[PDB]
């Protein structure tokens, strides 16, 4: 009987248990949230910078290198956003190690 009613234990370390991920989750939740909401702006903010020179350049030299510069721009933060994206799943797959 001592073990039995010591039994009981179960449902709030189980409780614990799912309460804890519940929090777990929520956290790297919103991490992912405002991270992907800082790469759309990093994009709207270059590509608008970008194009604010497209619109009146009318050169070709001109024109062509500031598309390569927006292009390697992009190409960059694209870099940083897929790097980003999975070490987020590796991290996330570590903490519920």
């Amino acid at each position: 009987s001592s073990f039995l009613d010591a039994l009981g234990y179960l449902g709030s370390l189980i409780k614990d248990f799912k309460r804890r991920r519940f929090f777990l989750n929520k956290a790297h939740q919103r991490i992912r949230n405002k991270l992907g909401v800082s790469f759309a702006e990093r994009r709207s903010q270059i590509v608008s910078k970008y194009d604010r020179k497209i619109a009146s350049a009318r050169k070709p030299a001109i024109i062509v290198k500031l598309r390569q510069r927006k292009e390697k721009a992009l190409k960059a933060l694209d870099k940083m956003r897929v790097r980003e994206e999975k070490k987020m799943i590796r991290e996330f797959a570590t903490q519920a190690a």
